[PDB]
Formats: structure tokens, sequence, C-alpha cells
């Protein structure tokens, strides 16, 4: 049987929008806007989005749609550079070991909200230390009843001495995790017919909840101060070299490229689809969602800062668990706080689940495409992948699970994402040929891309990605959680996994070069030439050997 397609185009659009829209998308852009700049942070962000943010999205969508294969089989245009598909598959697999525990924490918090007394209001109970002090006129948000609850009565962090004292897993978090994985499996087992229909609810509820919170948040005292702090113009901030680095890193990391998800999602699209309009619409929606969500979150942050009589700089911080500490404290003061907590955690759960589903779907699709023996049994392979991910994600459930979560979050994606994106971009734009790519896009859609797209694909994007990779590998900082310093072997293991996700390109390159028969010239010709050019290569007319193809744009 031939490849199946999306039931409706709205399914594909909602799938990509839901995967791209993330919990980090809600916070990262507004936090960066407040930290350096404000209204002046939109200049570097928009500049980099135009220069090298849209071309990568468009190229990934077009490649996936035209080649009609997953992340690994899409590389018939350059067989030697096939290890990129395995690299992105490994990257997607690694991220699945802690996103699910994030969703499990959110789901556990959701269950403990159907009560008239939410268990983070006061601090007269069993799981609170005698150092509780919630003062309402030096860590002002440390030892808060909400923070103490999250750290002791949920995570049980105080019973671990570090990453060497994990201890047995907790059964409540394990039950939440198994519920999450059951949801994931039953949402991913029947191909894309049912995975594109479940997205209809998990990609439209967060917007409703965000609208409700914006309606509630604005009326709070001190919210206008938070919004003013969020959006304040300061053009002198553009003279520092850190604002541009932050903008470039955020543009690279918020797109969703590098996981091989957009290739698999667009692989099921019809051959006559219009990927240009789809890329434009998805990028615009994902960019505006961050703006609206920032309005909401900074209104709430301003209200909390006014309540605690502290500057907004102390409230606005980046860390794991602060989402479960500040806002739940803010929610409890409002009347009918149970409903607000319920909707808050429902929105969190949906935001997590859509992205986790997309990330697992990328791996499943790529591995199914690569090997034909698994194509006849998709449900069993999905069950095996889910079981493996669930077994390898049981470490974040233990008492010292926050340390493992921090290490994995620091090292899993890192520079590996940028290296994979750079390698795939340079491969597509140089080895295959930007002219051939434009011809394929014209055949697929009908209108050939203009000179701007070709220039951005060929010249600007590889240079921007290389600069991002270098600046990310130069300013590396070891991970930490509060006043905890990770052991040296933990950093070594993090670097080992980060390199292992990246060290598949040379391995496959060497294996493919040694496997092909002939001399050096024959091996190179069969390796670096497209599959469809086999007849020309046999005659001895390889286009890559000529330098005119290399210097063509
Ligand atoms: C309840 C209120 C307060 C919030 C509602 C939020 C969502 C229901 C909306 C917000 C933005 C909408 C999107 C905005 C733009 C488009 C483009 C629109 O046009 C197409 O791309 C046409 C595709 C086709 O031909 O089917 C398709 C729906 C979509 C994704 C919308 C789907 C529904 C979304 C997610
Ligand atoms: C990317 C994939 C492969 C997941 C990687 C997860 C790591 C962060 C895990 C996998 C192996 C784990 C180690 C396996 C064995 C142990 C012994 C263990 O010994 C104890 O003190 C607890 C013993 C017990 O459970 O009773 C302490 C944690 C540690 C170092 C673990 C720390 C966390 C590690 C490195
Ligand atoms: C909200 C999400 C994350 C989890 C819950 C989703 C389930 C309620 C849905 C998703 C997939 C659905 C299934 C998808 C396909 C089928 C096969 C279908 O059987 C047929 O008639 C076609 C196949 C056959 O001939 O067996 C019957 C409904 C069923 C079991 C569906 C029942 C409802 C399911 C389990
Ligand atoms: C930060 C918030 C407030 C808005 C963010 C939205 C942007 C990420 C989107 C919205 C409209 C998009 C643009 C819509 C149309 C085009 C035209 C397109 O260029 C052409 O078609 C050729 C024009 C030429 O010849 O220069 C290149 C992409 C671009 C700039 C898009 C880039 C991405 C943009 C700026
Ligand atoms: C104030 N502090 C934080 N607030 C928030 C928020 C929020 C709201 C959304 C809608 C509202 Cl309404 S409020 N998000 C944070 C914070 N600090 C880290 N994050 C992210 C980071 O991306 C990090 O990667 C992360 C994580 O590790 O979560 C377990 C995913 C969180
Ligand atoms: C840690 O990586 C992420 O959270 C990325 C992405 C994602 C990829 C894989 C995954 F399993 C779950 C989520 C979801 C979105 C798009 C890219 C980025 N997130 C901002
Ligand atoms: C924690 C993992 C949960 C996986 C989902 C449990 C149900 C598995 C059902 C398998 C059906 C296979 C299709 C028929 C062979
Ligand atoms: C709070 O008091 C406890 C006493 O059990 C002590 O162990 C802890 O270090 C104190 N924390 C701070 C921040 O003072
Ligand atoms: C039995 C205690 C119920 C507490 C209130 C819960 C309200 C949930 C419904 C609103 C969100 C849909
Ligand atoms: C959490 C509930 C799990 C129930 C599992 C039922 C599996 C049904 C498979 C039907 C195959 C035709
Ligand atoms: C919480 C998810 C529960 C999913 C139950 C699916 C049951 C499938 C029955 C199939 C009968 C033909
Ligand atoms: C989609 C439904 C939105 C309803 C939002 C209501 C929020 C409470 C308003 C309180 C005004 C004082
Ligand atoms: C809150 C997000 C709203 C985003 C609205 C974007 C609408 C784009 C429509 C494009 C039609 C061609
Ligand atoms: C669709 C439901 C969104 C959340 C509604 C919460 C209940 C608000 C009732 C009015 C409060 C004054
Ligand atoms: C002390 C009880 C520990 C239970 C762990 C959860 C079961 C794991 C099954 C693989
Ligand atoms: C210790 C009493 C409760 C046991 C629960 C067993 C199931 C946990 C999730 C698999
Ligand atoms: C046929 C169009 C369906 C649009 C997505 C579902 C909207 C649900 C609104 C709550
Ligand atoms: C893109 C140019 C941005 C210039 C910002 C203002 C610089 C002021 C220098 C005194
Ligand atoms: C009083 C300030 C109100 C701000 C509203 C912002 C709306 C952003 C688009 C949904
Ligand atoms: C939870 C384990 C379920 C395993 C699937 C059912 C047996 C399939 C044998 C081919
Ligand atoms: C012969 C039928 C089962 C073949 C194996 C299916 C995938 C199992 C996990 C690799
Ligand atoms: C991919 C090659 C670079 C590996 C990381 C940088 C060297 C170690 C720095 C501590
Ligand atoms: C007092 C003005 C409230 C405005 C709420 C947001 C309207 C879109
Ligand atoms: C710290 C930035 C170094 C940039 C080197 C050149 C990259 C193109
Ligand atoms: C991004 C546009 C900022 C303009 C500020 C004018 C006061
Ligand atoms: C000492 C307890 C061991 C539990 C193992 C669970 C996988
Ligand atoms: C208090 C949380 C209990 C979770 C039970 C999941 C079945
Ligand atoms: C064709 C039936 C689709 C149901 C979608 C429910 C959200
Ligand atoms: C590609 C990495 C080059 C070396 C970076 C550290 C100097
Ligand atoms: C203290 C040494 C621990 C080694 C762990 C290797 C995974
Ligand atoms: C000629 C092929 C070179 C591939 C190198 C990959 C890093
Ligand atoms: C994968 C690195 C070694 C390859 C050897 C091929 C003979
Ligand atoms: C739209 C950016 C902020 C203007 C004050
Ligand atoms: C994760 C890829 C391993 C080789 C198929
Ligand atoms: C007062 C305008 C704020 C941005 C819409
Ligand atoms: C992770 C192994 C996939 C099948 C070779
Ligand atoms: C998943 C591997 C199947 C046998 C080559
Ligand atoms: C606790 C999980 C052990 C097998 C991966
Ligand atoms: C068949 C190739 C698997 C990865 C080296
Ligand atoms: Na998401
Ligand atoms: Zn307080």
């Amino acid at each position: 049987q031939d490849r199946e397609t999306w039931g409706k185009k709205i399914d594909f659009l909602l799938s990509v929008i839901g995967f791209a829209v993330d919990l980090a998308n809600v916070w990262r852009f507004p936090y960066l806007c407040y930290k350096n700049g404000g209204g002046a942070f939109l200049v570097p962000y928009l500049l980099f989005m135009v220069i090298a943010g849209m071309p990568l999205f468009y190229m990934e969508l077009a490649l996936g749609q035209f080649n009609r294969e997953g992340a690994a089989g899409v590389w018939k245009i350059c067989p030697i550079l096939k290890g990129v598909g395995f690299t992105v598959i490994l990257i997607s697999l690694y991220v699945g070991f802690f996103y699910n525990v994030i969703i499990a924490w959110a789901l556990h918090y959701l269950f403990s909200s159907f009560t008239t007394e939410l268990p983070w209001i006061h601090c007269n109970n069993s799981w609170n230390s005698p150092n509780c002090s919630d003062a309402h006129p030096n860590d002002t948000f440390g030892t808060t009843p909400a923070a103490e609850y999250f750290e002791r009565g949920v995570l049980h962090l105080h019973q671990s001495h570090g990453i060497d004292d994990l201890g047995p897993p907790r059964w409540q978090l394990t039950a939440c995790l198994v519920l999450v994985y059951v949801l994931l499996y039953f949402s991913l087992w029947k191909g894309v017919k049912t995975s594109g229909k479940v997205v209809w609810i998990t990609a439209t509820m967060p917007y409703v909840v965000l609208t409700a919170l914006l309606l509630r948040g604005v009326t709070l005292p001190g919210a206008i101060d938070g919004i003013r702090a969020y959006l304040s113009v300061d053009f002198y901030r553009l003279c520092e070299a850190s604002v541009w680095i932050d903008a470039a890193t955020q543009v690279c990391f918020s797109l969703g490229v590098g996981f091989g998800v957009l290739i698999a999602f667009s692989s099921y699209n019809k051959f006559t689809n219009n990927c240009y309009r789809d890329a434009i619409v998805t990028t615009s929606i994902n960019s505006l969602t961050s703006f609206s969500s920032g309005f909401v979150v900074f209104s709430f942050l301003g209200y909390m800062a006014q309540k605690h009589s502290v500057p907004i700089g102390d409230v606005a911080k980046d860390g794991p668990g602060l989402i479960f500490i500040i806002y739940p404290e803010a929610i409890a003061t409002l009347p009918l706080s149970s409903a607000w907590a319920v909707v808050f955690f429902i929105m969190l759960l949906t935001l997590g689940i859509d992205s986790a589903m997309g990330g697992m779907e990328s791996v499943i699709t790529g591995l199914i495409d690569e090997f034909q023996l698994l194509h006849r049994h998709r449900e069993l392979f999905t069950l095996f992948i889910v079981l493996a991910t669930f077994l390898l994600s049981l470490f974040c459930v233990t008492n010292g699970g926050i340390y493992v979560f921090t290490l994995l979050d620091h090292f899993a994606a890192g520079t590996s994402i940028l290296f994979g994106v750079l390698i795939e971009a340079i491969g597509v734009a140089w080895f295959y040929g930007v002219g051939q790519f434009s011809d394929d896009i014209q055949q697929m859609t009908g209108q050939r891309p203009s000179l701007y797209w070709r220039l951005c694909w060929k010249l600007v994007s590889p240079c921007f990605l290389l600069f991002v990779v270098v600046v990310s590998i130069v300013t590396f900082r070891p991970p930490h959680y509060g006043a905890y310093i990770f052991p040296d072997w933990a950093n070594a293991l993090g670097w080992v996994i980060a390199t292992s996700s990246m060290a598949m390109v040379p391995i496959y390159a060497a294996y493919k070069f040694c496997s092909l028969p002939g001399s050096f010239r024959e091996k190179l010709a069969y390796a670096i030439a497209p599959e469809k050019d086999r007849e020309l290569v046999d005659r001895g007319e390889v286009r890559q050997f000529t330098l005119r193809h290399w210097l063509k744009v």
C-alpha cells in the first residue's frame, strides 16, 4: 500500500502549530524581552527571523513533502549525509526522557486541586520544615508554603543528597507517568488518522485558557506595572553584544527545527500542497502566541511583585519548578481559586502533551520508514518505543529526580540541535544544489522561489548557524540547581551523550564510504551524488565534481 495522507489540511496545520507552541514558547521570548531591551528586542529578533528563521522552516517543510520519506529516508539526495536523520532521531529520543516527567508533574498537580483547601495555602502540615515564613509587608520566594510544598510534599527532594542518592521511585509520580504514557500510546498507535484528530482539542484549549487568564489577570492590582516592565523601549540596549546572541539563540531554539518533526509531519502531505503558505501561517501564529502569552504571564508577575512588596526583578527568574511556585500562590488568593487552578493545570497538560506526541511521532515515523520489516506492524513498534521511553524515564521520578531532569535538559538538545541543523542545511544547499531544490519546489507547487530564498538558503543561513554553534560552545556553563554543584563525572556523562547524539554523521559517512564498491573516485561519486542521478553517474557525468555546480547560486 502507498503512503497515507492527512485527512484534512487543518489536521496538519494544527499538528505543527501544537508541536511548535510549547511551555517554553510561553516564557522564553517574554523573559528575554524583559531581561535585555523590551520594545527594542523586537529588532534583532525580527531581523534574525527574516534572515534565517523562515528559510529553515520552509526548507524542512519542502524537503519532507517532496521526498515523501521520514527524517532518515529523506536523504536519498545525498547518501553520504544520511547520519543527520539518525542524529535528529536520537535528539528526539533523548528529549523524551524528561518532557514526560514534566507532564506527569503537571497532571499530579491537577489531581490535587478538586478540593476546597488547596494544599499550598498555609504551612501547618507534615511535609513542611520549621523554616516557613511567608511575609507580606535573601531569597524572598524560598521557603514559601508553595515552594516548600512543591519541594517536599510532591518531589520529596529533601530526602536526597544529590545525583548519587536517587533512591526508589515514588508510586504517585509513577502512576501519573503511566497515565501519561497510556494517553500517548493510544493517541499515536493508529497511524496519523487518529493522531491528527486528537490534536483538534489539545491545540485549541490552551488559547481559551490563556484568554480567560488574560481577562482575569489584567484586573489585578499591579498588573499594568508588570505589562509596562515587559514592554518598555530602550534602544541603548542594542549596543551590547549579548542581546544579539540571546536573540539568535532564541530564534534557533524556538522554531522547532532539528528534531526531524517537520519533515515527518509534512511527509504525509499531498504532493501538490502549498508549503510556502503553510510555513508563513505557522511561523506567524507561533510568533504571536508568544506575545499574547507574555502579556498574560507578566500581568501575573506584576501582581505577585506588588503583593510581595519586592521589585519585579526578583519575581521574574528562570528555573525549574518556579512555574509550580509563583502562579499557584497567585491563584490561591483569587476567589473561586479551585477552578482557576484546574484550568491552569489543564492548559499546562495540553501544552506538554501535544509537543510530546509530536516528538514521539517523529521517531516512530523515521524508524518505520527506514526499515521495511516494521511497516506491517505499527502498533507493536509504537508499544515498544513507548515502553522503552517509559522505562528510561523512571529515573526522573525518584527522590533526586530533579537533578537528573536538570542534567538532561541542559545536555540533551544543546549544541547538538544546532550542529544537526547546520549539517542538514549545508548538505541540502550545497551537495544537492539550491538550483535543484528550487526546481523540485517549482515542480511540487507551481511557482519557483525567488532570489531571496536561494540566497538565504545558500549563503546567510550556514554562516548564521555556524556563528550560533561557536557562540554556544564557547560560553558553555555547567548546570546547577540552587546551591548544588554537579559532580565532574555528571558533566562528563552529559558531554558524552551530547557528542554521541552528534557523532553519528562521521560514523555513517565512514561506513557508507567503506561499503561502496570501486576505487576512490567511484566510491566518492556513488556517495555524494543523488539517487536519481544514478544513470548520469554511471556514464561518468557527476555534477558535484565540476566546480561550476559548487559556485552556482
Ligand atoms: C476561543 C477564542 C478566544 C480562542 C480560539 C483560538 C483557536 C480556536 C484559534 C486561534 C488562532 C486560530 C488559527 C488562525 C489561522 C488559521 C489559518 C486558517 O486558514 C488556513 O490555513 C486554511 C486551511 C484550509 O484550507 O483548511 C486555518 C485555521 C487556523 C490554523 C486557525 C485555527 C484556530 C485557531 C488556532
Ligand atoms: C540518556 C539515557 C541513557 C538516560 C541517562 C540517565 C542517567 C542520568 C542515569 C542512568 C544511569 C544512572 C546511574 C545508575 C546507577 C547509580 C547508582 C545509584 O546508587 C545508589 O546510591 C542508589 C541505589 C538504590 O537505588 O538503592 C546512585 C545513582 C546512579 C549513579 C545513577 C545516576 C543517574 C544515571 C547516570
Ligand atoms: C485523548 C487521547 C490523548 C487519548 C484517548 C483517545 C481514544 C479515546 C481514541 C483515540 C484512538 C481511538 C480508536 C481509533 C480506532 C479505532 C478502531 C475502530 O474500528 C474500526 O471500525 C476500524 C478498525 C477495525 O476494523 O478494527 C473502532 C474505534 C477505535 C478503537 C477508536 C476508539 C477511540 C480511541 C481509542
Ligand atoms: C513579533 C510579532 C509581533 C510578529 C512576528 C511575525 C513574523 C515572524 C512574520 C509575520 C509576517 C512574516 C513575513 C510575511 C512575508 C514575507 C515576505 C517574504 O518575501 C518575499 O516574498 C519577497 C520579498 C522581497 O523581494 O524582499 C519573506 C518572508 C516574509 C518577510 C515573512 C517573514 C516572517 C514574518 C515577518
Ligand atoms: C517565573 N518562572 C517561570 N515561569 C514560567 C511560566 C509561565 C506561565 C505560562 C502561562 C502563564 Cl499564565 S504563567 N515558565 C518558566 C519559568 N522558569 C522557567 N520556565 C520554563 C522554562 O522554559 C523551563 O525550560 C521550563 C521547565 O523546566 O519547566 C519544568 C518549561 C519552564
Ligand atoms: C526541549 O525541546 C523542546 O521543548 C522542543 C520541542 C520538543 C521536541 C521533542 C519533544 F519530545 C518534546 C518537545 C517542543 C518545542 C518546539 C522546539 C522545542 N520546544 C520549544
Ligand atoms: C506504559 C505503557 C502502556 C502502553 C499501552 C497499554 C495497552 C497496550 C495495548 C496493545 C495492543 C496491541 C495491538 C494488537 C496486537
Ligand atoms: C531553615 O531552617 C532549617 C532548620 O531545620 C535549616 O536546616 C535551613 O538551613 C534553614 N534555611 C534557611 C534558608 O535559613
Ligand atoms: C468536589 C469539589 C469541586 C471543586 C471545584 C471544581 C470545579 C471544576 C469545574 C470547573 C472547571 C471546568
Ligand atoms: C488504561 C486502559 C487500558 C485498556 C487496554 C485495552 C486494549 C484494547 C486493545 C484492542 C485491540 C483490538
Ligand atoms: C485513558 C485512555 C483510555 C483508552 C481506551 C481505549 C479502548 C479501546 C477499545 C476498542 C474496542 C474496539
Ligand atoms: C472563554 C470564556 C472567558 C470567560 C472569562 C471570565 C474571566 C473572569 C472575569 C472576571 C471579571 C471581574
Ligand atoms: C493568537 C494568535 C493569532 C494569530 C492570527 C494569525 C492569522 C493569520 C491568517 C493568515 C491568512 C492568510
Ligand atoms: C471554559 C472555562 C474557562 C474557565 C472558567 C473559570 C470559571 C470563571 C467563573 C467566573 C468567576 C468570577
Ligand atoms: C517501594 C515501592 C516501589 C514501587 C515502584 C513502582 C513500580 C515499578 C514497576 C516497573
Ligand atoms: C502502595 C499502595 C499503592 C500501590 C500502587 C501500585 C500501582 C502504582 C502505579 C503502577
Ligand atoms: C472544521 C473546523 C474545525 C476547527 C477546529 C476546532 C475548533 C474548536 C473550538 C473549541
Ligand atoms: C541596527 C542599528 C542599531 C543602533 C542602535 C542605536 C545606537 C546608538 C549609539 C550611540
Ligand atoms: C490594559 C492592557 C490590555 C492589553 C491587551 C493585550 C492584548 C494582546 C492581544 C491578545
Ligand atoms: C503490556 C504488554 C502488552 C503486549 C502486547 C500483547 C501481546 C502481543 C503479542 C504479539
Ligand atoms: C514477527 C512479528 C513481530 C516483529 C517485531 C516487531 C517489532 C518489535 C520491536 C523491535
Ligand atoms: C564536538 C567537539 C567539541 C566537544 C566539546 C568541546 C570540548 C570540551 C570542552 C570542555
Ligand atoms: C479594563 C480593560 C480590560 C481589557 C481586557 C482585555 C480585552 C481584550
Ligand atoms: C564569539 C564569536 C566568534 C565568531 C567566530 C566566527 C564565526 C562565523
Ligand atoms: C519595535 C517597534 C518599537 C517602536 C517604539 C516607538 C516608541
Ligand atoms: C531496592 C528497590 C528496587 C526497585 C527497582 C524498581 C525498578
Ligand atoms: C493524589 C494523586 C493520586 C494519583 C493517582 C493516579 C491513579
Ligand atoms: C470526524 C470526527 C472528529 C471528532 C473530533 C472531536 C474533537
Ligand atoms: C567547531 C569547534 C571549534 C573549536 C571551538 C572551541 C575553540
Ligand atoms: C561514582 C562513579 C559512578 C559511575 C556511573 C557511570 C554511569
Ligand atoms: C565528503 C563527505 C564529508 C562528510 C563529512 C561529515 C562530517
Ligand atoms: C563505524 C566506524 C568503523 C567502520 C569500519 C568499517 C569496516
Ligand atoms: C509593540 C512594542 C512596544 C511598543 C511600546
Ligand atoms: C538510533 C538509530 C540507530 C541505528 C538504526
Ligand atoms: C498600549 C499598547 C500596548 C501594545 C498593544
Ligand atoms: C533503537 C533501535 C531501533 C531498531 C533498530
Ligand atoms: C529492527 C531491525 C530489523 C531487522 C533488520
Ligand atoms: C529503573 C529502570 C531500569 C531499566 C531501564
Ligand atoms: C544499517 C545502518 C545502521 C546504522 C549504522
Ligand atoms: Na507544546
Ligand atoms: Zn506570599
